[PDB]
């Protein structure tokens, strides 16, 4: 069960961190953190930029050298340090949770047993991995012996975003470590503080220095000088499709370095009139406002089949109207607020055109309170493909709801986005669990659930919701470059 | 199309095959082999036994050797090899498909579209698996180059029934020369003619003399021979249970060579009321009746739920009444006889059996004509789980039909025999169609269809019903012997 | 067995290859290709632009449509298809290779041994992964089924050059096909006459239509229009460095397209002391100048132990004197024109730069000849890391033979280039062959020997000589899209 | 470095853990367990028979029932269980080694730092696949869905040796829980001890009752019980080949149970007069006399190249004599006894036979002491392949060297033997190294290096020196039982 979260929280880790050392900014300059439930300061960071980026990546290359501890270091020691890593995070974890709950404006209880349980089961996971990683020995043709390394791909720069600062800063750090590669974070300027704390276990559990680099700052300022750096191998970014544009370009103009992108969706979760309606309202209304709706896959185009949709609507309503909004802390708050007022703005601009276009407004639809960027959960029925709430990413509490008729008609509507991250179907059918789920173009597919998300399984994006998986089996491989070596012999045999 | 068989076979390969070249048997004698439907003598085919044998395995030690054509061939023209054997065997369809029809009491049709189609399919997707057997590299502890051969075994001696004789033969070979061994096999005695004919096509497509041998002959002679023979590197059986048990214990008294087993099953198909009945009736029909009920996977214990149980007996008791007896290369003939005497006489047993015990006789039961082993299809109801009919398999047509109220209990009674190699279930509900394949200690399980049998697929038995799997990605791995090499070096980067 | 040439070819396949049909470009516009051997124009070609472009990825993205021919088919008759290509393939061998040696300056012997050979190797190799690649089922956390299928990536737009016109365009097309993802080619402008002989050949082998799609035209304008579409799931491209560039900034830029590319290098080949002289003087030979050095892994940077070197400069310039120049059709002609007037002069320019900047000019240095675009064959020595023929790719006959001390020295040498392609090591001595391999940062290390090519192995570039491998194992599933799909259920079992 | 042991050891596990409770035997005998150092009584075992083995692989069946604790917890939690194991084992790490050097006559600092860092290893290795065993989804052909599960095998037994008596009983658990199997285990009744200490540590880890059960006694009573046993679905078993025969033949007799089996070798060492002769004598040194010799792996026949077998000679009985021969516990002592007198006197035996035989006796060659059973460490030169010591497995300190002059020749004699656990290479020739390695019928074999195992590889015997692999991802799919389950749909698409 769940601890009190810490109130009188003191910040101890403020600065970059380079070669296991904390260091000022080049430029002297900080920047502040704030929370985004009361709007007070929580502290100053330093601001990274280019000059320090360089630096980062300097001592993320030379920690890649052949001979290098990282590099000379048994598998299976990199895997036992990720496992110690871990069990630092099990020791810190009430305040780390705090920490997130404070500055993400993030539900407590939620941070403590989920975000933070899945922090140390995605490194556990990832620790498994180390020593499996293999490459091949192949009968290729002619007089040779041949074999596969999978070796690391080397420095990568990993730029993350704020709805899951700690978590998403583990998914990067986890696979790319177990891999043996060296990394430079950018975390999201919003979002910092857990992420630096992270740094002291990092050089606490004995990884070489330069190995997990962590550098504080802006997108367009360090974000940008890590996607056009000429000698990063490889970025990794969680984020805005926008953002991820610029960043596959810069990686063109630049030196050609490897790119995986997890881009954001606007997921459809279909609802057939066969299945079960308790456990389909119960799922899609989570898939959906799950923390204060900042999910890349939220269930944002709910469709049900009309004989069932004036029910599916007045419950989802009724489950809509069940939260307290206030401080993520306090005891009985079930919604918090939105991370910025940034997204604040986005949200109730988006809210409007809902109004404005003709959607039904159900509930909710307006701000909250008078301290902290707090929106109504909103839920919109009689949707369409044409509005602006059904096309766009929202990342706030509002739900869409819509109707359908046909199968096929669905499946097209589902299909026709350039977005494709999630997808959920609700049916009691196996011919439609099956063929249904075959033709979304989406990454991951639920069916009778929704947003059930694990270490074990790849994750990631159709279309414009991403390029590359991550986790799983198949998100290893994407931290690994293939080498193969053909060596002559005088005769082969089998 | 379908053509119109042969008649008025001449035969021509009757001889023991050794180093692509026919011998007689070293004792000058021949057995006789016969037309089931017709109780005719065929042919006669030299009788090899333990010193044939013996040459037979000195000739495929000898293609094994270290140096030889088979050995430092590449895996690439392996896999063309045995493309170009796919290719005589259509060109040799029909005669094939009548000479397995004549020899195993085959209906022609299914024999020419079912059998042969099966059989080159299966050598298709062996030929391609010759080039991508891969072994690993390994991130292992210290300052070591680890990497593993997947070796093939080497001499496997491969002995096969008189079912699906040129299926079975064809199921040996090909995996086991896509992975690179050489073989001995043994054909059963009631069925050896179109593995004589193959072996003229394995000469005619170029496979290096010694890798394919062919030794016709009896069970406890030849068969014997193989199991116990101190060269023989690994065994490959199907048949029955009994003889599998002595396989297994002269490869332990001898040289422990590796085994795998197919032995043969009682497999339970499961139909809940929740199903479509019509597609549930067919798919079980055919899943006892195929081949006058002289298949492994035979649905010999059809367990219906109680609300749809007597209209299941009434449909399938109806259905069962529709096939014309005969010589199965007659047009219009629907069924042909069992293989031989002791099988027939087998079938008539437990039949009485049924009758004895109380089983209710809804149709059938009884022999039919007045030349060739035929059996009139037979249903029996109300069977319950302590009868023969019940527990032993009785390899002829003969349907039981038993009752069930519980899901639990359906699943302890499925799940009640030594025997495992396959089952089906017939529901339209997605948690009872996963859960209770889960649950059921069967090899294939199938679910809303029944004997579904792919190359692509791994095949074979829980339990007494065998040991390893054939065909598919995991059946390959099973004809190889897997080697480490490790080489130390003065130091490991990753 | 090498055939004379044709003579007098007559050529039929002149137009823009969709939906199994022959078009005129839509602006009518056609473009001249030569023969560079003699500068005659051989015949033209419709000039096929952004618009045919646009048509093509229709045809490929309603052919890619769930329910579709090639969709619903089985991936073993995937496979099929692939090896009835190939056998057509087999059929016209003489006519294509005759047609390659016309249209890209090539020794027809070579085009007919080597790379008509490997074409059909090829598609081989790719026709035995279709029914092969299989995704997973997962042990994830909680009550779920989870499983993930290895679907194709949809559209692919595949971007070929003019060195090895056919080779690349199956190299692109079996394995995308293998996977069942729909294309759409580009062959370069100087060479797309055996690419549209292909159309022909993948109609008659029994494509659906709309799978493979074949545009004839230029970069900027056919080129571009792939890369920048906003229907095209993935693009691969093989060329130049700087046009990799923009293909991926063109990715970025539009719809996020997944990329692969495969950029040229500077490939270095190491011969220690310990090296048997006479098989590295050869292989770094053939390494640099197989077909008028226009091979992107050509040995292009020649490093030689101090102590052999003047040996080795003496013995390849004595090897680099055996040619005889002219047109490739002509028998005992050993060396080719280059391709065109640009990559001539490139070349031309470059010796310049050589002789220019110090090196020492050891033989050829010149023009040849009064018509067609011939270069004398060109070795020279004391070459130093600063010159312009130690750092770009020349593309022509022209070997750089430089010499080094000391071990660590030649490693870090070898590595200072953004090219990685591939690499030699010549050496009697274990663990050299083994950490230098590791050392090098290329793709393709190769152990006394080089240019050792094969479809089993994976091929492509460390840094900026790629993105993604091709062929082997690993390349298949660059041309498959993850998608996970997970099932609640009432209760897991192991 | 090395804590000193302990010595006034407490015994307190002395009885049969079944269902994590400590039981009486059923008849109520125990037996004596002993010091071979001292011949001094440790303590008395209680005496598990038959009756015993029916209890415990009724506990292990329970525990293994479908809905039960470790049928439903996820393979993560698995794995987590796997690593608290092995912190207990951390924990106790020196009365562990100090209980296996009392026990088995094993020096000291060798239990502590080799078999109990091994220990820790294994377990961390295991821990990691747990959730890694995955099973495939199928592209097969027709209108179906097509998946496999890798189940757990079941019911295993697991019967092991007196030489690495902890080790063992790890490298068994640890791989069939990480896969989810239930367990009974046999040590041996020598050795007893550790293995039940780690019956606390099971129980105090957390794993559910049944899924480990622990018998001690005897091999024809326990032993035979779990060979014979109905209801135990594999057999895996370490020791004689002997007894290796009695499994094979009991599981065949029986169930058809599935059967691994390593069962010691007499494996070949080759040294060419290419090696590095310093690093050879070492490595081939401790290859035949670590732990008494009684290693599975024992590098048992030394082959040396003409050229160099005299100084092989002379160095290799120089670095024989450097041993202090005692009680293990007692620093400074080098050598310790011999586990019983059974082997004392297999041993002398052998010597015996070879002086008789005629082989050269270079130094040791008869006991040493008057308590405990010690044999002085013994070298033999001029051994012939048809002596006794060149065929049989001593298991003592006892060194046969063997001169040859043809590769052919020593390949051949190397291979010439009914075992093929292991083989050591030693040579500076790349070539050699790989063919050699390529030509011996060995399951690990070492290039200038020996006795390197590690768990990320695969290790088990070619021949009558074992069936199947033990640890590496081979060894874990020998722990699974694969289902294939074949799902009729309206339409598949790729
Ligand atoms: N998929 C998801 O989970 C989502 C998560 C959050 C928002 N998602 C979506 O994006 C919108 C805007 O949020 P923002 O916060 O602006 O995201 P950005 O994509 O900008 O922030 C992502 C990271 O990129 C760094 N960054 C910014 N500009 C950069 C540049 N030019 N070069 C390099 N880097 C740059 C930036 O500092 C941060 O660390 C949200 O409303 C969501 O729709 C989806
Ligand atoms: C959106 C539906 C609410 C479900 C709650 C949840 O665990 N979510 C919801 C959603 C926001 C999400 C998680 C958990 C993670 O591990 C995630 C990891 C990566 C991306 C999103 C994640
Ligand atoms: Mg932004
Ligand atoms: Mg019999
Ligand atoms: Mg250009
Ligand atoms: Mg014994």
């Amino acid at each position: 069960d769940v601890p009190a979260p810490l109130t009188n929280l003191q910040f101890k880790y403020t600065k970059i961190f380079i070669n296991n050392e904390w260091h000022s900014s080049v430029s002297g300059k900080k920047f502040p953190v704030f929370n985004p439930a009361t709007e007070e300061k929580l502290c100053e960071v330093e601001e990274g930029d280019k000059e320090d980026v360089d630096k980062a990546v300097k001592a993320a290359r030379q920690a890649f050298q052949i001979g290098s501890p990282w590099r000379t270091m048994d598998a299976s020691e990199r895997g036992r340090l990720l496992n110690k890593l871990a069990d630092l995070i099990e020791r810190d974890r009430l305040l780390l949770a705090t920490m997130e709950a404070m500055n993400g404006g993030k539900l407590f209880s939620n941070a403590y047993l989920m975000d933070l349980g899945g922090c140390i089961k995605t490194l556990r996971y990832c620790a498994g991995w180390a020593d499996k990683i293999q490459g091949r020995t192949i009968p290729m043709d002619g007089n040779f012996f041949t074999y596969t390394r999978s070796e690391p791909v080397g420095v990568c720069g990993q730029i993350i975003p704020w709805n899951f600062p700690l978590l998403m800063f583990l998914w990067k750090i986890g696979p790319a470590l177990s891999c043996g590669n060296t990394v430079v974070v950018k975390p999201a300027e919003q979002t910092p503080l857990t992420a630096l704390h992270m740094g002291s276990l990092i050089k606490e559990a004995g990884f070489p220095p330069g190995v997990v680099n962590i550098v504080p700052g802006y997108g367009p300022t360090a974000g940008a000088a890590i996607s056009s750096h000429m000698d990063v191998d490889k970025v990794a970014f969680t984020g805005s499709t926008e953002v991820g544009k610029l960043i596959k370009e810069a990686a063109g103009k630049s030196n050609l370095k490897r790119v995986s992108l997890e881009l954001g969706g606007k997921s459809p979760c279909i609802v057939f009139a066969d299945a079960d309606l308790d456990n389909a309202v119960e799922f899609a209304h989570q898939g959906v406002f799950y923390h204060q709706g900042q999910c890349c896959i939220a269930a944002s185009r709910l469709f049900v089949e009309e004989s069932i949709y004036d029910e599916f609507v007045r419950r989802s309503v009724e489950r809509a109207k069940k939260y307290v909004l206030g401080n993520p802390l306090t005891p009985g708050v079930s919604q918090g607020p939105q991370i910025d007022k940034e997204q604040y703005e986005k949200i109730l601009d988006l809210i409007e055109s809902g109004k404005k276009e003709g959607a039904k407004l159900e509930c909710g639809g307006g701000p909250w309170g008078n301290k902290g960027y707090f929106i109504q959960p909103t839920v919109f029925s009689d949707v369409t493909d044409d509005m602006r709430i059904a096309k766009e990413e929202i990342f706030g509490p509002v739900q869409q709801i819509m109707k359908f008729k046909s199968l096929d008609d669905v499946i097209k509507r589902a299909n026709n986005t350039f977005y494709g991250l999630s997808a959920g179907i609700f049916t009691n059918d196996i011919d439609k669990a099956i063929t249904v789920s075959s033709a979304l173009q989406s990454g991951t597919v639920w069916v009778n659930c929704y947003s059930v998300v694990s270490a074990q399984c790849p994750f990631g994006g159709f279309k414009m919701s991403g390029n590359g998986r991550e986790l799983g089996e198949y998100g290893f491989h994407e931290y690994t470059e293939v080498k193969t070596v053909t060596i002559k012999i005088s005769q082969k045999n089998s």
